[PDB]
């Protein structure tokens, strides 16, 4: 029964052609949905009650579009998101962190615009987790956004939006200085011929996967759902293909900001992503990601590859990792394990930000501290196992891989352990 | 000999990559497609695309197959659509650079227990009006195909039957349906209502994979450019869907309401043409050929053996084309199954095989009508030179190019066994 | 270049010219062969063990000390010739030569003692002489038995029974010497600790032109099963009378290593020849060159693809540790082992990194020479009060011995493999450590 | 039939990994293909008798080596005459006649820097006596090959030069030496004294790999079956060395003292023959072909393009043979570089090309003696039929086998461009 579910017959195929031939509509997904959903907040999704339904449907990142609305309007959206998120904090073993992303207006006809400087300052003051920087054309555009965030916004992630020909041509220099990328297909499809956008999307997703940096696929994914309860055949195909391409995140714009079916649009992206994730050909994907990642002397990079390899060997249900900044979980995520990466962190911001990395399931640790560091570490590892059992990630008899470090503080991950559940 | 400019076009840097990940990383929006568009476009005929003048514009935009939807309209209405298609096609019979065969496909209303009474009458109409293909609605099992085949009566055995898979049973009984069909249509409209909408992509990719493995045509259909029914430009998801159907391995892509009733039928055909050319150059032939080769069983059929030899030879020299002589279209279909980058120029005397080979990706049919030569070897050489001269006129070939030529040792279908490497003079 | 550029700037271009590293990074086996370089010097310690047959030419304590220094890891006693009194004196001389180096625990070399049986002869089962010789082996504490003419699983069960209750820890290496042994290979391997491709009798029992097929098949199947395989007979035959071997002989040694043999053997070359020490040095020199010429990239991928999924934490930790070692060009994998099993599971994935096995068992230290790339360290210190501290002291002993022995340098990365509780069978931890 | 798939290591051939390929090797799986690695036997007191030379030709000797390090010109001229008399004693049956090449192995430069005066005299003797090949001793750089070529003069332009790599400089300057040579000999005797003995296998495997990549012949030589000089059976290391030279990719294997002076010259040839057939069936063609294919550059030469198409076609149908018509041996050499499992039966009118193609693995030369037919197409067909009849008589072919036929579009060298699938009747 186990080997009939989650496209396991297709997973064992010897060629990609055979893998396609073995895909089965009756093979049900079992793993948790790995690709994060970004939902744009607007009139259709602003109320606290509506936001609670969207969190339950699978929204992981709330996008604030600073192209429209005042600072007062966006501050109320942030407060409503935080109120809806915290209404589930009463059960810490099931609570879902939700990131807040600020999408800038852009340069317009101009460097960094004066409105963007003000909006970025607003973001730092209101504690946003991510910035989606509009119309990034070169590395100096990213440096200007980084400078406008100041010393208090040092921890905010910058996702550069590639929306034009220059951004595509200067992609490598932009990615090098960014935390990740957004394939902003709306403007990109107007700036370059519409029939070429898929080449830019697939190239950028491939290069981000190679670099181990988050990549977002965005715009018109479920467009018809703005007025209709069900999407078109092209729309479900687009969502599935963005996941199969290797996108870490998928996005909804008008579908959630102004449409008549915001909750249904989130549920549809969730349903398709789970199906597409099981249809991934991990055998080739892992081998290629492994070969293309360079040799390293960083113990976190060395432990990550060892843990992902160990997970595939035993069909591990999860890789539990302790992380302060989210970096150890991100280095596991870059090899696209089938095993869920359960990230146990004390940082509420890192818990929100790791939604950018595919397959990272954040658990915010709020249990009392232990006097002995080693005892505290073990307690955090047991917390990950207990949340995993409660949420259905783990069952008795499963094997898990546990990733920890040799001393407190970030940057010291160097240990991988094989543990049998219960 | 070819130059660095040649190796920058048609995604050739991405083509030479050693991994699929590296292939994706090397895709270039500035690398322009050079080869002719190889995925055929099927356009549904209706009020928005019925006039002879509108049909001429759709033929120029790239329509290769005209679909008649027998779910609506009378026999008199469909006979007029067929006459208008044939008139528009024959208006270019004077200019060799623009004349192209256009297939006529009858899409049945559907079943009720066995084959419906209306389907028996419509299939008989199809034979009487000389349709090339039947898109059989709601095929659920092999006996449904046998019933459609029996309705093609005594005179319609040459008509191709493309089974439409529109429900759960059709997906589960896929292997037995494909075995007795000429090809398959992934009919996503009904399929997306019969099975959960989030599962349609799995059924599409599985069926395309299985058809590619079997070497049989597969059509991707429904809502590909849906928003173009009322808008002049499609959504980002729609262009992505067309590109991904081509990258999945679909031989044909289809337009329904977009060309039957929408406000932009010609623009919808142009958009599918533009995306297909881009997606075809982005195919990773290196792995696709290796996998088609490894999965395909050993063969002692000389046509199959010649086809793989010719496709291998074409990749070795970057051949501009493979010219094949075919009576039924079978030799061209066996070349097409290995997905060569080189265009497969099929020279045939059969007007029906010329229209029907549009079902096979990369097959460019040429209808030959010169009177037979007394010496068979001379008649063969005249047809080979006809394909070279048409290729030179249409942009496929130039003097100095290498072409692969596929022929047989004696007249009649079934004797293909020769592959020659020719330098264009 | 992008996959090695940063590590090349850090370790230097000189590092990446040695140990056939340009050939190691090749994308095809054809390109790997094209990049093999006679100027690319081996750096790693020799990982294929050398078995030397003891006889008149290699029996003295002084001669045995020179053979231990040349690289002999396993001493073979051929019970086809010589009395029990003769073999007991050979064992005592081996032990005296081995223990003459025990003064420095950080450099001491354990040497296994293997008893090679006379065989069944014309009989169907275990001969009466074999029953007596196997009982002699148990009484004299031999580590391994090379069982002659194994033809089926019941032959190994009979050898196991003759060893009795006291010889349960002795390893049984079944010698495949005839057609039936080749045909019944799978059932023989299943119940044996390992295999010996006994080419002398095999080359008489089957056509001489087919022996290479049997050798390559058996080595492949043992590599797949993760069990030791020995290549034996006439490897350096001409060295019995000549100081240098033939071109076919050096080729045969190199090819046995490239095939995947864990051990290579010398018979007459060391037992009766005029150059026993030079024969050991020649096998050592060739094995070092051939080990660096292994195409690890495909070998590791294929061992992974062919090996079934495992739910054993020692097995899962072993593959994780070998993967981690390849990622950082680790100088060594240090493993704590009671029976040698954790080191054997690391060894089955053929890491380029040396597997330094720290054990308290003197017998396990001798027996792990059967597994390619396992370097045994005998830990003589009594247990610490706190188990976690005792574990750390053994790891530090491995690091300090590794530094003094040239395996490790300051700045190197090492992979450390340990377990969660005392006793055999609980290995489940892998750590990445930087040498200070 | 199931019996077919149990022989010639076919279960191991179908394996998905090299590890699984090794695990499936079977000592009971008998070789079926003809032995494709050529045997070079050194001539001397033990192999000069015309009657003994006849036995060595029947045992499998393809190339007779004359070692000019020992013996006078008068002695070597007698060797040549005895070889030619033994070879020509079988010319009365053209369907079974086996050409045998004559190779002159030079004494070398000794302590000098360039071509020695004795080598200039021996090379002129070789041209005057019509030798086919020169094994040039101690080649250290490209200018050494140019000096050998100059000493052969205008009359020796057709002689093949095989450079012997015997020292450190020859290994370091390998690429420049191979570029100007026809092939290479891994001369292990001197190489094993010039460089550490434990490094010779690295040089042998590297040189064989580079020659396979270049598509140029490579010979493995010295002490392969050394103990057979005095003993009737070789050592386990000797049979292993022969098998491993074949598995490495050597086109030729050599016997020196074993045939020149030993007591078992005929048995030594039979032993190399027996091991080579076993080792050739144990080759993992699946990976070897893919790697030779990927490493070979794109080509616009029709002979090169036809060769890869024909090898691919041969694997698809399990062709028993590829019959090629060749004037210089080049078309057969280009087929040979892709290491087909199918025997390459080369039909030629050039007696010298027939002898020289033994340097290329898997090329079985047939000397056609009939004068040209009036109609060129008939002359081509007669040669193809001669290839089929010889192949049937020798056991290469049976009725029902598929064969790939490689020919050209016009007479003369350099025009191969046709590949034909033919059923043996
Ligand atoms: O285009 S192919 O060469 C091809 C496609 C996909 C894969 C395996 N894959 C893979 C490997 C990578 O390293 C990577 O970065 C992305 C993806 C990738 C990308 C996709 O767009 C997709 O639809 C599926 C995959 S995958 O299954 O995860 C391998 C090969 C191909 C396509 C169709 C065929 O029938 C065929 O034989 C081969
Ligand atoms: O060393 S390996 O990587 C290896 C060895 C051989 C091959 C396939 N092969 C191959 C491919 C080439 O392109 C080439 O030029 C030579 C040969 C080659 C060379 C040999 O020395 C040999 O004994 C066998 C082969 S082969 O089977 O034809 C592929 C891989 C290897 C060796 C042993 C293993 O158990 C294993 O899993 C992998
Ligand atoms: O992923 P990051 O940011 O590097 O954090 C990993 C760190 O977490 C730990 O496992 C636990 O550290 P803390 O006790 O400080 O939370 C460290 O040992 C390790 O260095
Ligand atoms: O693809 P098909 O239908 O088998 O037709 C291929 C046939 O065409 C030819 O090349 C030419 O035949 P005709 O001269 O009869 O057209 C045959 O030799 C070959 O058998
Ligand atoms: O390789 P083996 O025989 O399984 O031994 C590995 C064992 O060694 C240890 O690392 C140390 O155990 P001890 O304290 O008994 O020496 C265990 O944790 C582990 O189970
Ligand atoms: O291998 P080579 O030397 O290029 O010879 C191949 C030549 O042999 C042929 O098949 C037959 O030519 P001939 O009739 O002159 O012998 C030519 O068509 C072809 O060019
Ligand atoms: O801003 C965006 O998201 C776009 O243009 O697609
Ligand atoms: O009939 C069709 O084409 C469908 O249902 O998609
Ligand atoms: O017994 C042996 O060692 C042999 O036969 O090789
Ligand atoms: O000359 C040779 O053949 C050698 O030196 O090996
Ligand atoms: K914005
Ligand atoms: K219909
Ligand atoms: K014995
Ligand atoms: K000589
Ligand atoms: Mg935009
Ligand atoms: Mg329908
Ligand atoms: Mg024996
Ligand atoms: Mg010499």
């Amino acid at each position: 029964a186990f080997f009939q579910q989650q496209q396991l017959p297709a997973a064992m195929a010897d060629t990609f052609l055979e893998h396609l031939c073995l895909l089965d509509i009756d093979s049900e997904p079992v793993a948790a949905r790995s690709t994060s959903i970004i939902a744009t907040i607007g009139p259709a999704s602003r109320s606290v009650e509506r936001l609670k339904e969207m969190i339950k449907a699978g929204m992981n990142i709330a996008r604030l579009n600073f192209s429209h609305g005042s600072h007062e309007y966006h501050a109320e959206s942030i407060a409503n998101v935080r109120e809806a998120v915290e209404s589930f904090a009463g059960s810490p073993l099931s609570y879902r962190p939700v990131a807040i992303a600020l999408d800038t207006k852009g340069p317009g006809s101009g460097g960094l615009s004066e409105q963007d400087v003000r909006d970025l300052r607003f973001g730092v003051e209101h504690g946003v987790d991510i910035v989606f920087a509009s119309f990034v054309r070169k590395a100096s555009d990213v440096a200007a956004v980084r400078a406008a965030l100041g010393p208090e916004g040092h921890g905010i992630k910058i996702i550069s939006k590639i929306e034009n020909h220059e951004g595509v041509k200067r992609f490598d220099e932009i990615l090098e200085v960014s935390d990740g990328i957004m394939v902003a297909r709306g403007d990109l499809g107007i700036e370059i011929p519409a029939e070429k956008v898929f080449l830019a999307q697939k190239m950028m997703i491939g290069r981000c996967n190679l670099a181990g940096k988050p990549v977002v696929c965005a715009t018109q994914m479920l467009e018809s759902m703005i007025t209709k309860p069900r999407p078109t055949r092209a729309e479900t195909s687009d969502v599935a293909n963005a996941v199969l391409d290797g996108a870490d995140c998928i996005m909804l714009s008008g579908e959630t900001a102004k449409g008549n079916f915001p909750v249904e649009a989130v549920k549809m992206q969730h349903a398709i992503a789970r199906e597409a994730e099981a249809a991934v050909y991990h055998r080739q994907l892992f081998e290629e990601l492994r070969r293309a990642a360079p040799l390293s002397r960083d113990p976190t990079e060395v432990t990550a590859i060892g843990a992902v390899e160990a997970a595939f060997k035993c069909c591990a249900a999860a890789i539990i990792v302790l992380t302060t900044t989210g970096r150890s979980a991100q280095l596991l995520s870059r090899y696209r394990p089938r095993a869920a990466v359960i990230a146990v962190t004390r940082s509420a911001q890192a818990a929100r930000q790791v939604h950018l990395c595919r397959g990272v399931f954040p658990l915010l640790y709020r249990e009392p501290p232990e006097a002995i560091w080693a005892d505290d570490v073990d307690r955090r590892v047991q917390f990950g196992i207990e949340s995993g059992k409660l949420r259905g990630f783990l069952r008795v008899g499963d094997l898990v891989i546990v990733v920890t470090g040799w001393r407190p503080g970030s940057g010291y991950t160097n240990i991988m352990r094989v543990l049998s559940i219960s």
